[PDB]
């Protein structure tokens, strides 16, 4: 039972792996943006959209992960393990949660088609040599 | 934030708490029925239903957690802490995943209203003292 | 000014005294059920139903009682009184609040007529000798 | 839970707090006017009004509390603690029952909108400094 | 850029200076009244009225002032300054916030025209010698 | 109470927190543009708009705070505490007044929807890592 989280929204991991791992903003920033622009419709009793249902599950799961992190941080006596698993969550789980939260928050702000074309437009731009690419990097709009 | 995993589905965490932790089947037997009944809907390019999206995200997160578990298992250098956090993943995390998987699979199988009426009825029966509790517990069945 | 709490809902204390004092589930369980299935319509600014207005007053009053209990538990120096009144609230006030909360929560879940007939159906069953009664005890439904 | 005894009646606990604790008449004089004006509606098999149901439950609860009080009085074996908790029932519980009885009896007598406008007006008058406070306090009257 | 807060509501500082500085009830009482009769429509996402928008800003600003007061009360080592600025906020800023909150809360309860005439009716009464004025001081109504 | 200065204007404090404290211009340059563009609307006997009323109250409150500041300056007898609380007024209070003035002036100038879309876009750009952040930051302009 292997399932791409991005498959039902017309994306793929290979498409989000197209943008640099340094292009996705932090989990804190992404979570704060979700809290500022969409906290009410994320705590609503309705299936606002397929993009809303996914973001809710994602936030709850990152929460579970950080809870595990704190449990290791308090209930492990060993300082070696206590560091290792928390640094593993913060970075190795960090990227795939940064790509998930970025993608769904962007499809809410700018629309799915706008975010699926920015993934191909910005990706093909980063690959064009700088002497031949529009001087300014793409950004999301409207 | 204060989001409830069951709020969009007519339920809440405390409504599902009408069932004891012993009621819910194992994660492995929940994933075994997800693959047996809905592997072609889960692995498809369609948002069949909200339940389908939620269950997909849930399976992918259980996967991430178990991967953490295996990583701590093969990459940690202290047997005692390794063991102690793998206990966290299988038990202290397992109960809430066995309830989210249980709800989304049973809703796909019997329909949302049915599963919610079932929660309410099982609740009435478990609050009934055992000396007066009829020996047929409520059950979800296709009939 | 002597008033039966169950009189306006077609019941009587003699009718609720028909079911065993061990048949009513605990105050904690009843309060948790009210919180899980009806907390929103109990905190609403409307007279949802005559059954809703009564349950609200009941919860608030059990609250007052448990507050008195804690006041005895903290502000009485004497351990004898401090035990005695709290055990008196937990058991002697416990049953009549278990019957009240059970009755109104059941009339919300299953309907008043359904709960008034279950009180006569289950009562007459417990009195029939076991060799001649349907093998399975009644339960509330629909 | 966070239920307000006045929320279904267009009021709140802090709206009724516009009146000082000294304003409310005694529990015994509140029960004396409940029996004088509405013993046949309170003791009936009809839910005349939401106010009637609320007042019924209230009287039955004051009764339970006073029964506790008398029980602690005749069954406790320490005069000091007995006395000290009977003080709790008559004073520290009495104020909120003298305000719930006061509101439901005055609403039955003058109608809900009247009683609420009265709360607001008495509030305006009590916030007015005494040097400028007109000597006629607001009052509920049948006219 | 000098602006009367009362100018857009048909009042003036000279009109509110007409009633004694002892006639306005305390900030605590005024704030409690706002919390009891209008807390929901003051926390709403709509411009309920020009009188509502002003009261919100006023409450938030008195809050800022009392925050400054507590900052002096905790972060100043000197007990002389720590007393002086807090007593200055409580009394010298106290009156103009008591007049503001009174005025807007009254225009909500009794209507703007009712509160603008009570300011002239009560003011002219306090100035009439007691032998020739209606025996009872005016009060707001309806 | 829990009132938000931006809740009636389609915004919230955490939505405006998409912009860093360094972004907002000085209080004096905010008051200089308020007088340059809207001194005849602010000083008028009309409630032109909700924005106008809010900005009026805001300016009058900044005035009160600065007056406190000057009073502590000329009337306090300890240079150290005087200085230390004037720092409070100009810095620890200045940021939230430079954001309330900034929002109400920019809404008067460009219209509410524009300013809110701008907050969202600037947010997207600031969350973008600098290595991929296009050198044109978003800006409000009459065009």
């Amino acid at each position: 039972m292997d399932i791409d989280p991005y498959k039902e929204f017309g994306a793929t991991v290979e498409l989000l792996s197209f943008l640099p791992s340094d292009f996705f903003p932090s989990v804190r920033d992404l979570l704060d943006t979700a809290a500022a622009l969409y906290r009410d419709a994320l705590e609503s009793p309705e299936h606002c959209s397929p993009h809303h249902t996914a973001l809710r599950q994602a936030i709850l799961c990152w929460g579970d992960l950080m809870t595990l992190a704190t449990w290791v941080g308090t209930n492990l006596e060993d300082p070696a393990s206590r560091d290792l698993v928390v640094s593993y969550v913060n970075t190795n789980v960090g990227l795939k949660f940064r790509q998930l939260l970025w993608f769904h928050i962007s499809c809410l702000t700018f629309g799915r088609e706008t975010v699926l074309e920015y993934l191909v437009s910005f990706g093909v731009w980063i690959r064009t040599p700088p002497a031949y690419r529009p001087p300014n990097a793409p950004i999301l709009s409207t």
